[PDB]
């Protein structure tokens, strides 16, 4: 299996280690791990254009978005590659991610390796928030914290 | 031309940002940033196999070496891809990187987006060292500081 993983970090209390694996390079991607430090609730999780770590999670840029579509969930054909959705925490402001995504890959065009995965300040609103933002951001707010997708054993 | 960003954290206080170009797929990766809070002299500077920050500079692995060869100079046929030599350290702890090489790459199976650029405490003795440490690591010592390399615009 090609594997990654990206550690997520910022100014405030979150953090965590997300572990990707691919097994097969036309197969999905399974997503997994912890976040903690967050606030009850739902959280937006997009995979960024750049790795880029020179400026916190300001220099990441927008969502990773090869195809220039416009935002949408993950279930939606209208999406970007990045567009992983939200991630929930529980109470103890801990989120335990699990998602399995069939269009980020770990190899060719889709890629995300070497590109700064975000867990952000709000809910993604999957792009039905009826504006501007909500159809490049999803609203989901500021970066909480990042990290630079690399290659794992 | 294809760019990447690496920046460079430990637990001390080396820090840094390097930067990467390449032009051209098959030409040549210029290399140039700053990194300070450094001893004066010299520090061995690698990038290792993993892109994995989950224990620090410990996890990004050995240094990266696709073609399974033995630890070298960069100017060596026989050397790691990822050996880029030592850098430099003036009297004011700042090493100003600039390095051309044309063993890494920025994309295909010579590609470093996704792994760990590290700088290292000691002088890397450019595997002429005539022991075993000499031929896998240069005795380039502990790792003071690493980043994961990343896609930049
Ligand atoms: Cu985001
Ligand atoms: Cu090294
Ligand atoms: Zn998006
Ligand atoms: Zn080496």
């Amino acid at each position: 299996a090609t594997k990654a993983v990206a550690v997520l970090k910022g100014d405030g209390p979150v953090q965590g280690i997300i572990n990707f694996e691919q097994k097969e390079s036309n197969g999905p991607v399974k997503v997994w791990g912890s976040i903690k430090g967050l606030t009850e609730g739902l959280h937006g999780f997009h995979v960024h254009e750049f790795g880029d770590n020179t400026a916190g999670c300001t220099s990441a840029g927008p969502h990773f978005n090869p195809l220039s579509r416009k935002h949408g969930g993950p279930k939606d054909e209208e999406r970007h590659v990045g567009d992983l959705g939200n991630v929930t925490a529980d109470k103890d402001g801990v989120a335990d991610v699990s998602i399995e995504d069939s269009v980020i890959s770990l190899s060719g065009d889709h890629s995300i390796i070497g590109r700064t995965l975000v867990v952000h300040e709000k809910a993604d609103d999957l792009g039905k928030g009826g504006n501007e933002e909500s159809t490049k951001t999803g609203n989901a707010g500021s970066r909480l914290a990042c990290g630079v997708t690399g290659i794992a054993q």
